[PDB]
RNA sequence: GCUAGAAAUAGCAAGAACUUGAAAAAGUGGCACCGAGUCGGUGCUU
């Protein structure tokens, strides 16, 4: 009936679940094909898929190649052919002394109305569709989308909003004057790092600049990488070399780069158009002509200077071409940068020089035009200068008035290519990229299985990397910076009386006390340094309002009362009196513009519409462009029909969400996420990820332009926000008071004050009157398929290509000689096929077999195994095949629900970062159930006799675990969580209990596969081939 | 390219599995309900 997928995208698992109407996950038969007695199972449509990275066909061919760009460029010459053709079928020294270079013929056909003879028409528009610029601008260029100040602000506020902690707030720099005033790069960058006194060239946002300028940063120190990576935006392997650096740190600072590179367009865009003589002409054309004028003016006066006072070395610059001087910079292999390099001290030697220094510096001195900054040309340019060429000529060829509209969409479309070059052009790692490509595929399977019927919604989670711990020092060392600065620019000694280091600034109370002055915020009294169990952490914006956990909005005090009775900030009474420390903190850089903005928001009239559309902007839209690039090609494979108009028919409905939205969830009603337990996680994630997306888009389709991607009706704030909280509460279409977004979800809402407000206890539409949420009958369902046992969780099997490296193993049956009479005992071997050989293998399978010493080969029952093969065997115990002689862990540990809570409580104790009433209950609610420990046990110990098979690592952990019984359940938890590494699923791995550390259990042995149940799974596990391998022989 | 010279050589100018296919590529795996130890059972229907 109506579904909808919901899909958690990761650099190694992608999770997807399948949920209903009633957010139910179905259970359905799935035929099973081969050669057993099996044919039919019931599976569960939820699972994940994993795959680890590596060399694979797929990879490759996701790759950005030289070959796939040439043969685009050429199809897209053969179409301008092609339009050209059916009128066509009704000098060489004059053009390049009229024309030196193509932007002298495209400035004319622009800013020309002679007849021009149609050849030359055809190199300009050739040379404007093979290179037709980038399109990270969508849409007419306008000024909100191509002045340089705005799109530093758009720089700063993705950079703020991918940190958050330390972030940069950038209001009196004037980034126009700094970023396009005619000067050196290096003086440009050094002038904008002047007026930001908090970062330096070195930094992270000073590299950024730098890269925007056209500089060749180096961003090891940002990100402590062991190999050096350069990036220049206008060399040509600057997205492959991006697409490495990305790959070492995760794609999150992917936009950061974007953004990166739409501020060096901005530049180069502010930089362009400064040359602007007549508003109705072609400005990168003139400023390519002016740089040629320039470049013509120079060469003359050089020869003038060097004929008149220097004779000598005339042919060193002329006519030898060996050593890259001018005649090698024109005529031979030599860069610009080297004609520079070669160049220099010839003009520092000579006299009358001036004039020629300040271009050499500026990097604007006998340039050629076809240089490295081409690629910075957005398209809306060529597009306005091919509009302007077809206007001109429009009388003279009728064809050009006809197809007008065809020659502009063949160069703005984005030709259409294959999925997997639309993949390829994405800006992000590999791993990201096999991702969306698996992503899709895995839609491709789930649509097929549901008998072609398309999902009404299509909810996308990008899948947040868990901190690898490298990280976790890094935040540390932010805020430990921030303390440090504010406690030296105070004067304070706090650290000489208390002495911390940054391990113990991790927790959350600590940090704000160190944030604090030490000093209560409400009340002029300090604070007690041993009695902060009896403090508590108040938000300065309550949560009824804007979930935001930060510290940029927490706050500790003695007690959260002082601040008033009113639901807002708190009020006007304590800010008149601690206005004059907040300063001192404020100018110490302990807290950011917006935090003290937020204390003092009372003097300023209260919360507003504008503020509460700015939470409610922040919540709900994704600022990533990667994920919108993923909805893209979502959107545009699923959606394809359109109506009489050209207006796209949306059937289906790509949600995008922010991950705070589904870790809220899950902290708010305790349906808690522990990694460590098996990999259904990341299906678990995806289910939640489905309800909650279709539980906001019933809610509030109005909204959908927020999180919803495509072109839908704008709306406002006036329609959104009702006057008053409850006098026109339930009387009115307004949706929400408060701006907080997940509280439909909830059944209750605990205001600021403490009043308890009470919501029906079913949640129905206002406009069309549909149910979209049962308050009992839908936790009773999440919990009931968070607590499921069968997930499927399915490890793509990839064939290698790039100490020999076995590319697959392959199942022969065969005959053998044995003895010294030679006899012929058949058997059956696994036979490793290395990345050399597997050419001459599929060449002839036979003759390398004979070659190898096998006798009476069976051409049918070879069979191709790649790595990661899953064999089964008694009891469900399940294997992977690693290689030709070893095996890894092919089953998954299911615990109860009831279990995965108690884990995460006890090992959250002291984090809970909640209300003391639930906090306090839940450290109830832990004590008391102790006997779940031993429980755990008992599972684990039941699920390795039937799985594992590891019996003395089992003694040895049952054994340590009897040693440590009377430990604390904190301890004894994380210890618990440890050890479930045993029956993880993969490759076995050493871990440490208590005390022990248990190696890894390695399985030498690979006879008893060649006896299992091979079984062929599909990208989703949902089809199965099983081949019971005991027959074969 | 311009001037000389038998050349050589000199002066100048200027800008997963399976099926079909060679291949790209197309195809192959029923619907509800009660449960839940890696999925089981029942009804309908191929």
């Amino acid at each position: 009936k109506k579904y909808s997928i919901g899909l958690d995208i990761g650099t190694n698992s992608v999770g997807w679940a399948v949920i209903t109407d009633e957010y139910k996950v179905p259970s359905k038969k799935f035929k099973v094909l081969g050669n057993t007695d099996r044919h039919s199972i019931k599976k569960n449509l939820i699972g994940a898929l994993l795959f680890d990275s590596g060399e694979t066909a797929e990879a490759t061919r996701l790759k950005r190649t030289a070959r796939r760009r040439y043969t685009r460029r050429k199809n897209r010459i053969c179409y301008l052919q092609e339009i050209f053709s059916n009128e066509m079928a009704k000098d060489e020294v004059a053009y390049h002394e009229k024309y030196p270079t193509i932007y002298h013929l495209r400035k004319k056909l622009v800013d020309s109305t002679d007849k021009a003879d149609l050849r030359l028409i055809y190199l300009a528009l050739a040379h404007m569709i093979k290179f037709r610029g980038h399109f990270l601008i969508e849409g007419d260029l306008n000024p909100d989308n191509s002045d340089v100040d705005k799109l530093f602000i758009q720089l700063v506020q993705t950079y703020n909003q991918l940190f958050e902690e330390n972030p940069i707030n950038a209001s009196g720099v004037d980034a126009k004057a700094i970023l396009s005033a005619r000067l050196s790069k290096s003086r440009r960058l050094e002038n904008l790092i002047a007026q930001l006194p908090g970062e330096k060239k070195n930094g992270l946002f000073g590299n950024l600049i730098a890269l925007s300028l056209g500089l060749t940063p180096n961003f090891k120190s940002n990100f402590d990488l062991a190999e050096d990576a350069k990036l220049q935006l206008s060399k040509d392997t600057y997205d492959d070399d991006l697409d490495n650096l990305l790959a070492q740190i995760g794609d999150q600072y992917a936009d950061l780069f974007l953004a990166a590179k739409n501020l060096s367009d901005a530049i180069l865009l502010s930089d362009i158009l400064r040359v602007n003589t007549e508003i109705t002409k072609a400005p990168l054309s003139a400023s390519m002509i002016k740089r040629y004028d320039e470049h013509h003016q120079d060469l003359t006066l050089l020869k003038a200077l060097v004929r008149q006072q220097l004779p000598e070395k005339y042919k060193e610059i002329f006519f030898d071409q060996s050593k890259n001087g001018y005649a090698g910079y024109i005529d031979g292999g030599a860069s610009q940068e080297e004609f520079y390099k070669f160049i220099k001290p010839i003009l520092e030697k000579m006299d009358g020089t001036e004039e020629l220094l300040v271009k050499l510096n500026r990097e604007d001195l006998l340039r050629k035009q076809r240089t490295f900054d081409n690629g910075s040309i957005p398209h809306q340019i060529h597009l306005g200068e091919l509009h302007a060429i077809l206007r001109r000529q429009e009388d003279f060829y009728p064809f050009l008035k006809d197809n007008r509209e065809k020659i502009e969409k063949i160069l703005t479309f984005r030709q259409g290519d294959s999925l997997h070059e639309h993949i390829a052009n994405l800006a992000g790692s590999p791993a990201i990229k096999k991702g969306i490509l698996q992503t899709v595929k895995v839609v491709d399977e789930l649509v097929k299985v549901m008998g072609r019927h398309k999902p009404e919604n299509i909810v996308i989670e990008m899948a947040r990397e868990n901190q690898t711990t490298q990280k976790g020092q890094k935040n540390s060392r932010e805020r430990m910076k921030r303390i440090e600065e504010g406690i030296k620019e105070l004067g304070s000694q706090i650290l000489k009386e208390h002495p911390v280091e940054n391990t113990q600034l991790q927790n959350e109370k600590l940090y704000l006390y160190y944030l604090q002055n030490g000093r209560d915020m409400y009340v002029d009294q300090e604070l007690d340094i041993n009695r902060l169990s009896d403090y508590d952490v108040d938000h300065i914006v309550p949560q009824s309002f804007l979930k935001d956990d930060s510290i940029d909005n927490k706050v500790l005090t003695r007690s959260d009362k002082n601040r008033g009775k009113s639901d807002n900030v708190p009020s006007e009474e304590v800010v008149k009196k601690m206005k004059n420390y907040w300063r001192q903190l404020l100018n110490a850089k302990l807290i950011t513009q917006r935090k003290f903005d937020n204390l003092t928001k009372a003097e300023r009239g209260g919360l507003s519409e504008l503020d509460k559309a700015g939470f409610i902007k922040r919540q709900l839209v994704e600022t990533r462009q990667i994920t919108k690039h993923v909805a893209q090609i979502l959107d545009s494979r699923m959606n394809t029909k359109y109506d009489e108009n050209d207006k796209l028919i949306r059937e289906v409905k790509v949600i995008t969400l922010k991950s705070k939205l589904v870790s809220d969830f899950r902290k708010d009603f305790q349906f808690y996420k522990v990694r460590e337990i098996n990999n259904y996680h990341h299906a678990h994630d995806a289910y939640l990820n489905a309800v909650v997306g279709t539980a906001l888009i019933k809610k509030y389709p109005k909204l959908e332009s927020e999180f919803v991607y495509g072109d839908y009706k704008v709306y406002d704030v006036r329609k959104m926000i009702a006057k008053s909280e409850q006098e026109i509460g339930k009387a009115t279409a307004k949706y929400f008071f408060y701006s907080n977004i997940m509280n439909f979800f909830k059944t209750e809402i605990t205001l600021a004050n403490g009043e308890i407000r009470k919501r029906p206890l079913i949640e129905t539409n206002g406009e069309t009157g549909e149910i979209v949420w049962d308050k009992g009958r839908d936790f009773a369902t999440v919990r009931k398929v968070l607590s499921m046992p069968q997930v499927n969780i399915v490890k793509k099997t990839e064939v290698q290509t790039g100490s020999p490296t076995v590319a697959y193993s392959v199942l022969v049956v065969a005959k053998v000689e044995k003895g010294k009479s030679k006899k012929l005992k058949s058997v059956k071997e696994l036979l490793g096929i290395t990345i050399m050989e597997r050419s001459s293998f599929e060449k002839n399978p036979i003759d390398f077999l004979e070659a190898k010493g096998y006798k009476e080969v069976k051409k049918d029952l070879i069979i191709k195994l790649p790595k990661y093969s899953l064999f089964e065997l008694e009891n469900g115990r399940k294997r992977m095949l690693a290689s030709a002689g070893e095996l890894q862990k092919g089953n998954e540990l299911a615990l109860p629900s009831k279990y995965v809570n108690f884990l995460y409580l006890a090992s959250h104790y002291e984090k809970l970062k909640g209300s003391p009433e639930d906090n306090e209950q839940k450290q109830l609610f832990v004590e008391q159930h102790k006997h779940y420990l031993d429980e755990i046990i008992e599972q684990i110990s039941e699920f390795s006799k039937r799985v594992i098979l590891a019996d003395a690592n089992l003694d040895k952990v049952l054994s340590a675990y009897n040693k440590h019984r009377d430990k604390p359940i904190r301890e004894q938890a994380e210890n618990i969580i440890h050890l479930f590494t045993l029956t993880n699923l993969g490759a076995p791995a050493a871990f440490k209990y208590f005390d022990t550390t248990i190696d890894r259990k390695r399985y030498t042995s690979t006879k008893e596969v060649l006896d299992a149940t091979l079984i062929h799974q599909s990208i989703t596990g949902l089809y199965e081939t099983r081949i019971d391998l005991s027959q074969l022989g």
